[PDB]
């Protein structure tokens, strides 16, 4: 730890030292890391991924969301919790977050087919576990976000707060909302791929669970580029958040599944 882990772009857009991807420590140089590429026509077929079972994301909340310094965070509290899904448990949310860019072919993490998204929604449960720390503790839902003209007004509460929380350490509160409100119609969630990996940030623990669904969340142009127009890397907002995204890593002999 010579420094500060950071994105690419903090390096490149600022004269303090930080280190970027290719260099960060803890598990982020082993073997089972996120994000990575899916290849969507070779992923198998597993009958056992049934639908998902959502608890408490119909329900309207005024979460609180924050910028944690490196993206922006609604804390769930256990406030929601999924099932299904072809998990081995009930799991519990713990944080909603985003990466994103500001121009609509790069922002996201993961790809399908070589296309990379112009954001990431990440939903972050903890697993419900017996007596008997495992490779799937930790369930992250991954939501896809597709630019266009069509105004989301599900994610306006999310987006109208942003402009209160540009530095890292502030936080405010949301609008009533619920989870249901940024996703896809319930409906449309069936189709998704599956895989065991890690975190994508430092110590990049390899303990995720990953599901990547199929169907992108549609967001405006403009609510989109509200994301890098409206916060801050830092407390000095030399560096507007955008490009928290971290590099493609390799499947090695792993094998990606979908419903
Ligand atoms: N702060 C721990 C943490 C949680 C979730 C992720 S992510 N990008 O979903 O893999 C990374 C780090
Ligand atoms: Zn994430």
């Amino acid at each position: 730890a010579e420094s500060h882990w950071c994105y690419e772009v903090q390096a490149e857009s600022s004269n303090y030292p930080c280190l970027v991807p290719v260099k960060w420590g803890g598990n982020c140089q082993k073997d089972r890391q996120s994000p990575i590429n899916i290849v969507t026509t070779k992923a198998k077929v597993d009958k056992k991924l049934g639908r998902f079972f959502f608890s408490g994301y119909d329900k309207k909340q005024t979460w609180t969301v924050q910028n944690n310094g490196h993206s922006v965070m609604m804390l769930l509290e256990n406030k929601a919790s999924i099932s299904g899904g072809g998990l081995p448990a009930p799991y519990q949310a713990k944080q909603l977050h985003l990466h994103w860019s500001d121009l609509p072919y790069k922002g996201s993490e993961h790809s399908l087919d070589g296309e990379h998204f112009a954001m990431e929604m990440h939903i972050v449960h903890e697993k419900e576990k017996g007596t008997s720390d495992p490779e799937d503790e930790i369930a992250v839902l991954a939501f896809l976000v597709e630019a266009g003209t069509q105004v989301n007004e599900g994610f306006q509460p999310l987006v109208e707060a942003l402009s209160n929380i540009p530095k890292p350490e502030m936080s405010t509160t949301m609008a009533e909302s619920s989870l249901l409100d940024l996703l896809p119609k319930e409906e449309k969630l069936r189709h998704y791929f599956r895989y065991l990996g890690s975190l994508t940030t430092p110590t990049c623990d390899e303990k995720v669970v990953w599901t990547v669904f199929r169907e992108p969340i549609q967001l405006h142009r403009e609510q989109i580029l509200a994301f890098s127009q409206k916060l801050y890397y830092d407390k000095e907002q030399t560096v507007s958040m955008k490009d928290n995204v971290r590099p493609l890593q390799q499947l090695g002999q792993r094998t990606v599944i979908k419903s």
